[PDB]
């Protein structure tokens, strides 16, 4: 803790950090020992450092404790934060130190207008006055060949000052479209203290943001965020809380053109687009989908970015190239990664005679500023050495719950409502458009008044660019309030498709989570999507159906349906209904009209942690003991509060104890204040069971499905696998067909038979 606090103070000398009217709270969260007790805000932001770089510590040790991998947090990690702290915060106070000077001169430039017109108007009463005399004393001199001349001088005159109150009405028509441009600017200016007090805080949060949470994923993220948030809070450190860190961290034009260079519109990507900006440390990216390989390339295509692999023999010819020649680079396959790159991630230079050298392998190679280099993994799951992490800063593109839910929403809206698709996709583009209108506009409008030399009054051309921007500003606006109208309907057919993807992204998460339960049960995005394109387009029961409700319900059926065929095709026997409860879950939390019975389903999973004391539970005649012990657990839910009453009056409860098939015949031993609901019944039914006779809970488990997925949804798992139809229609030619077998089986004689039945030479 010494030596993190000594480097942060050391290396944020330079930086102000200077806050004469920082109160120091009662309760100081003092993470250095040796802090001075009355700290000043300089010695508060570096204690905040140390205790950012510990938060990651706890994080990780969290992680491990829940069997996830980790990554290890080195003092290089440290320095990346501080690096982007020192960056970050000279930039912040650099833009808005220029904002606000910008802001000064566009007002100061209204207010002298302000004062020219003033006067300019009472130039025209003094001009009105010269010409009457004028007038008058032509009229008398004439009255009584110069008079001639004397006429034309005030018609001159007339002319002049025609001119002159022309300029007055065209200049306070300028001033009346500026109103708003002046109103915007001087809250603005107000504004200017109140951001400058918040730069510290705000810039310590985005750069621990950049440095330390690009491998976590979106829940981890936003804890590390909040516990940092909430240290500054508690020691009084000024930050805002309204922005966003994608829009504190980058700008509107920035993001466009990552979006058109591919990159998928969520925040965790933007984030993660960020990172790939603003690093000090080569970066890492981890994306199994492929689309942050895309991504990269197309931003650095002008730059003539090259791919390569640890792999490919060429590798070592690519990375002297783009050494030598600074060209950005991107390899792949980093679980391959080869130590020859060290010296490069390090940045370990030679600075002698002119020549910045680095040593590659046994050569010395003159490295140019302009190089970078991309490394990129497609496996989630990969470990890597502590000294790798040190050396590399993680971009994991995870894929989140709202980032799915948008895809399976777009998906089926391009597959049910083509028009409505198509209608949105363009409304999207012209509204992006219109934005970046606007800002050029703004931009240029402020920019115009602040290059004028003098007043604007005095040049005309300054007169007709501001009028331009202001008509054209106005023109984009409608424009932006018409789109938006538009966009209003479109999202009124999207609404009736959202509870689709809801069950989609819930559906693709149960999946991704299968493999806590086997090793074997690896299932990529890819998959889901394919189980995803089937339903909405190769769906029989779609075949002639019209109405878009009744097929939004084929499709959600049959998305359940198709999920389960597929993945327990691959999944053993015994773990084919564990799958099947948790699609009926989802099915229960999307449907209309039934409890959320967590409270049931809580006792169902956990109902044996409850603690029971010897006197607690007593002894029913006929019960054996863990049979009395189950019912005082079920005893504690209000629906069986009353269960030991019943089980006892219930003289026939020794005949369904020992039936064959007591999960056909589970009697109603549950009191409710209205009728339950078939699945409501089932879930009862499945408690009994459980508590009464263990050995029918799997029999009962079954029943629970057929009540919510239908009587027919496992059947299909029961009859021997149709390898002809799955190869030569659900297989791509990309895909390896696995015959995973279990001892003492062996998949491959049905491969010869299939290849003898379709006549495929194998």
């Amino acid at each position: 803790t010494e030596a993190l606090y000594q480097v942060g103070k050391e290396f944020t000398s330079k930086m102000d950090l200077e806050k004469p009217n920082y109160i120091v709270p009662d309760y100081m969260p003092v993470v250095y020992d040796k802090l001075p007790q009355p700290p000043s805000h300089r010695e508060a932001i570096v204690n905040s450092c140390v205790f950012v770089h510990q938060t990651l510590h706890q994080a990780n040790a969290r992680l491990a404790k829940r069997g996830g991998r980790t990554m290890a947090i080195t003092p290089r990690h440290y320095l990346d934060f501080i690096n982007h702290y020192a960056n970050l915060f000279h930039e912040k106070r650099s833009e808005l130190e220029e904002q606000q000077m910008h802001l000064n001169v566009g007002l100061r430039k209204i207010k002298e207008t302000v004062d020219q017109v003033e006067e300019l108007r009472r130039d025209l009463r003094i001009k009105s006055q010269e010409l009457e005399v004028k007038n008058a004393a032509a009229n008398d001199k004439l009255k009584k060949e110069e008079y001639a001349v004397l006429i034309s001088e005030a018609q001159a005159i007339k002319a002049d000052l025609a001119a002159v109150e022309a300029k007055v009405n065209r200049s306070t028509a300028l001033l009346k479209s500026l109103s708003a441009e002046r109103e915007r600017w001087e809250k603005t200016s107000e504004t200017f203290k109140n951001q400058m007090s918040t730069i510290a805080g705000d810039c310590l949060l985005s750069a621990a943001f950049i440095a330390y949470a690009g491998y976590f994923d979106q829940q981890m993220r936003q804890n590390l965020f909040t516990t940092w948030s909430h240290h500054l809070q508690q020691a009084n450190i000024q930050f805002r809380t309204d922005i966003a860190r994608t829009e504190y961290l980058s700008n509107a034009d920035e993001r466009l053109r990552w979006q058109a260079s591919s990159l998928p519109a969520d925040d965790l990507c933007t984030e993660n687009a960020i990172m790939l900006k603003r690093f000090n440390r080569y970066p890492l990216i981890i994306d199994p989908s492929g689309q942050a390989t895309e991504f990269i390339m197309n931003e650095y295509k002008d730059r003539k970015i090259t791919r390569t692999s640890f792999l490919d023999d060429a590798f070592r010819k690519n990375l002297e190239s783009a050494l030598r020649f600074g060209n950005p680079l991107l390899v792949q396959d980093v679980e391959s990664y080869d130590p020859v790159l060290n010296p490069v991630l390090n940045r370990e230079v030679r600075r002698t005679g002119g020549r910045v050298l680095i040593t590659l392998g046994d050569q010395d190679i003159d490295l140019s500023p302009s190089f970078v280099i991309f490394l990129s993994t497609r496996d989630p799951t990969v470990e890597f050495p502590p000294d790798l992490c040190s050396r590399v800063t993680f971009v994991n593109f995870t894929v989140t719950r709202s980032s799915l839910q948008s895809q399976c929403l777009n998906e089926v809206l391009k597959a049910e409502r083509p028009d409505v698709d198509e209608k949105r996709s363009d409304l999207l583009k012209l509204q992006g458009e219109f934005q970046l209108r606007l800002r050029q506009l703004e931009k240029s409008l402020l920019q115009a008044l602040n290059e004028v030399k003098g007043r604007i009054l005095d040049d005309d051309t300054i007169i007709t660019t501001l009028e331009n921007l202001k008509r054209e500003a106005a023109e984009v606006t409608r424009k932006v309030e018409e789109t938006d109208i538009v966009m209003q309907e479109v999202e009124t057919v999207s609404q009736q498709y959202l509870p689709l993807s809801t069950a989609c992204s819930s559906i693709y998460f149960t999946m991704e989570s299968l493999k806590q339960i086997h090793f074997l049960y690896q299932y990529s995005l890819q998959f889901f999507l394919d189980i995803y394109h089937n339903v909405l387009y190769e769906n029989p029961n779609l075949k002639g159906v019209t109405d878009h409700t009744q097929r939004l319900s084929i499709i959600t059926k049959d998305l359940f349906q198709v999920a389960f065929n597929r993945v327990a095709r691959g999944m053993l026997h015994q773990d084919h209904i564990t799958f099947a409860m948790l699609l009926a879950r989802i099915k229960l939390k999307g449907t209309v009209g039934e409890p959320t019975y967590d409270a049931e389903f809580q006792h169902f999973l956990r109902g044996n942690e409850i603690v029971l004391s010897a006197g607690s539970t007593p002894r029913i005649q006929g019960l054996t003991v863990e049979q009395a012990e189950a019912v005082v657990r079920l005893s504690c839910l209000p629906a069986f509060k009353d269960l030991i009453a019943k089980v006892q009056a219930d003289e026939q409860f020794g005949i369904w104890l020992d039936s064959s098939s007591p999960e056909q015949t589970v009697p109603y031993l549950w009191s409710e204040e209205t009728p339950a609901t078939p699945i409501g019944q089932a879930i009862h039914r499945l408690l009994l069971i459980q508590a009464f006779r263990p050995d029918r809970l799997l029999a009962m488990a079954h029943m629970f499905v057929s009540t919510n997925l239908g009587e027919s949804f496992m059947s299909i798992m029961e009859q021997p696998l149709d390898l002809t139809h799955i190869v030569g229609t659900e297989v791509k030619p990309n895909t390896p067909v696995l015959m995973c077998s279990v001892p003492g089986y062996d998949a491959s004689g049905h491969v010869e038979d299939l290849a003898a039945e379709q006549n495929t030479q194998i």
